[PDB]
């Protein structure tokens, strides 16, 4: 008697209203959910009104003096054949579904005007809501998330916002011994799609159930950020995600660089090729008190005479790579920073990897120590793999959140 696609539509309502985890609709989530779809608390009498008739006609349908999916599923069947199917378009309605049960555009793209130099970040609410998710979808506790949980958390959603196996898990912090998504590489993943596509991110938000939740627009969930002089007002709006473009020619160990940004221990990236093009990886560094997050995008290799796109030049941060066991490798980033950065207000860092070899001369005409110097720049930074020094990280994002 029940239609699929409307079935379809009550299972994603019932993991939503699942706040437990626990298969079960317990008192609390059905007074909660019933102000959310009809502005008025949960009269006592009628819950026993409907557990009693559940429990007659539905088994497995009362566990533990609470609703499962099986019982929920039933009861508005059971609504649509007593002639009162409006008490459960009110439902499907505030859930985000129309008159063809498909999910509303209006809810899930609403209106937001991105000012130019404004970024998009996540809001505390955002990230209060992205945080009690994790936590729900975390059964066993482990504090982390597999790959069989990160699928049932957007169950609810009509695909993954991203591949678990070849994204989260190598374009964020994880779990050394397991290799699963912790909660702050959870948080990461998130805070990098906000960045780069927010209309992804409060579309998935609302598939997630945040409008129902926080009972407001997944406008909520986000906040824009910009950088502004001087200003004396009182709500600060300073930024608190920075993007690094990684530009360098093939082998100078960039994409190594980005990847040893995610883990404690890096004396395990060392003779490691890359089978995977993570584009963009991005972890948290403390920037004077203040959790920063940096975004390192590995810009795709190309020939020193190939040009380089305004969108991969423009950056927050550049960080110009080159290899210093290769004599003819620092000539590429030379050649870059003259072309694209040199009459730019774009912040660059030089950094030569491979330090462990023996440093060997540039076959170029300047030394990198020399070119730095003449430019006006910081002496070429020595990164290593074989260190796990990661000041270099922190270095970077401190350049993209103060002058110049
Ligand atoms: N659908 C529930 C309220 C919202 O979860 C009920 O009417 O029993
Ligand atoms: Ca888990
Ligand atoms: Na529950």
């Amino acid at each position: 008697e029940l239609t699929s696609a409307c079935k379809k539509s009550l299972v994603r309502i019932f993991k939503i209203c699942d706040i437990d985890g626990d298969n079960l609709l317990n008192d609390y989530e059905l007074n909660l959910f019933q102000r959310r779809c009809f502005n008025t608390p949960l009269q006592p009498q009628i819950l026993d009104e409907v557990k009693a008739v559940i429990q007659k006609n539905v088994p497995d349908g009362i566990y533990n003096d609470a609703v499962t999916l099986k019982g929920f599923l039933f009861l508005h069947c059971l609504f649509i054949q007593r002639g009162r199917n409006e008490t459960t378009w009110a439902v499907l309605r505030r859930f985000g579904y129309n008159d063809q049960l498909e999910m509303c555009q209006e809810y899930l793209r609403p209106p937001l005007k991105i000012p130019p130099g404004s970024s998009t970040e996540l809001s505390h609410r955002g990230q209060q809501f992205l945080i009690a998710v994790f936590e729900r979808y975390d059964r066993d506790g482990d504090g982390a998330l597999s790959p069989e949980e990160h699928k049932m958390l957007f169950s609810t959603c009509p695909a993954a916002p991203w591949s678990y196996s070849t994204d989260i898990r190598k374009s964020c912090p994880i779990n050394e011994t397991t290799g699963w998504v912790t909660l702050h590489g959870w948080l990461c993943r998130w805070t990098l799609m906000t960045l780069i596509d927010v209309v992804k991110t409060m579309e998935y938000l609302a598939y997630l159930g945040f409008n129902v939740h926080e009972n407001d627009s997944q406008l909520a969930a986000i906040h824009v950020t910009r950088e502004r002089r001087i200003d004396l007002a009182k709500r600060q709006s300073s930024r608190s995600v920075y993007k690094c473009h990684v530009i360098g020619p093939k082998g100078s160990g960039k994409t190594g660089m980005c990847r040893g940004f995610l883990v404690e221990d890096m004396h395990k990236l060392i003779g490691k090729e890359f089978k995977t093009n993570v584009v963009n990886c991005i972890n948290s560094v403390q920037v004077y008190g203040q959790e920063k997050h940096l975004i390192l995008r590995d810009i795709d290799v190309r020939h020193a005479l190939d040009p380089l796109q305004p969108q991969e030049v423009n950056c927050d941060v550049a960080c110009l790579v080159y290899d210093s066991s290769n004599p003819r490798s620092f000539e590429y980033v030379a050649r870059i920073y003259i072309k694209y950065y040199a009459e730019s207000k774009i912040p660059v860092m030089i950094v030569g990897t491979k330090c462990d070899m023996d440093e060997r001369r540039q076959d170029y005409l300047m030394q990198p120590s020399e070119f730095c110097d003449k430019y006006k720049l910081l002496p070429p930074h020595l990164f290593s793999l074989k260190t796990n020094k990661k000041e270099l990280y922190t270095k970077l994002a401190t350049m993209a959140a103060f002058p110049h």
